[PDB]
């Protein structure tokens, strides 16, 4: 049977989120990126809502809650994109939303094919490892908790306890299918290594983001309110490496 914290995590997952994209018109770089940013804003709002229901999170200092959301949003978005692509189209298209799906041809015709290929890595990796929903749910929490300030958090003690709790929960999730101690220990390494490796992929997305934000008027790319807020709040600092990424391994 499923451990209760994992069942809770499944129950607080966001519903389907639409981009609001107009698919009756041919793609342009402006229109596609603008629609992705509108989808982004909606997903960001859902992350905030989810975080209010996430066990432990509300008990961190409010300033730590804001910081963790501001540090982790890109990671959470691309991880979710990977999962949706894996679950709905067998990993073979980028499933941003039910109304915004990029097959490879649409990726190629875009102005950001290379970015698409970088993002397309994650679902191909989920296909490879056959990530379970229970593993995904725990891993996604750990991504929320995977970078802290250089000076640490105000609620550092509670944060450490929360993070450790979800790491123990991931171990329980692995235990649902992987019977055997050797396989289970190796799977822990693999999933946590995948999380370590996401830091590098996300850095590429962060650089793209900040360049796009700076150039948004010239590119005719709209950045909505909360997205602009989180970018302005922390993105240069994150890109500069003036934060502490938490690594599971060397
Ligand atoms: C939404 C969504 N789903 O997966 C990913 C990745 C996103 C996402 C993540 C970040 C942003 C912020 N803007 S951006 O960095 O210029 C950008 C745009 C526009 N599209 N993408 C994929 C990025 Cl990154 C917009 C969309």
């Amino acid at each position: 049977l499923i451990p209760p914290l994992i069942n809770l995590l499944m129950s607080i997952e966001p519903d389907v989120i639409y981009a609001g994209h107009d698919n009756t018109k041919p793609d342009t770089s402006s229109s596609l990126l603008t629609s992705l940013n509108q989808l982004g804003e909606r997903q960001l709002l859902s992350v905030v809502k989810w975080s209010k229901s996430l066990p432990g999170f509300r008990n961190l200092h409010i300033d730590d809650q804001i910081t963790l959301i501001q540090y982790s949003w890109m990671s959470l978005m691309v991880f979710g994109l990977g999962w949706r692509s894996y679950k709905h189209v067998s990993g073979q298209m980028l499933y941003f939303a039910p109304d915004l799906i990029l097959n490879e041809q649409r990726m190629k015709e875009s102005s950001f094919y290379s970015l698409c290929l970088t993002m397309w890595q994650i679902p191909q990796e989920f296909v490879k490892l056959q990530v379970s929903q229970e593993e995904f749910l725990c891993m996604k929490v750990l991504l929320l908790l995977n970078t802290i300030p250089l000076e640490g958090l105000r609620s550092q003690t509670q944060f450490e306890e929360m993070r450790s709790s979800y790491i123990r929960e991931l171990i329980k999730a692995i235990g649902l299918r992987q019977k055997g101690v050797v396989s289970s220990s190796q799977r822990f390494y693999q999933l946590t290594k995948l999380l370590d490796n996401l830091h590098d992929l996300v850095k590429q997305l962060h650089l793209y983001c900040l360049n796009t934000f700076i150039q948004s008027r010239a590119l005719s790319v709209e950045f909505p309110e909360m997205m602009s807020e989180v970018i302005a709040a922390q993105l240069p600092k994150i890109l500069a490496g003036m934060v502490k990424p938490l690594l599971f391994h060397k």
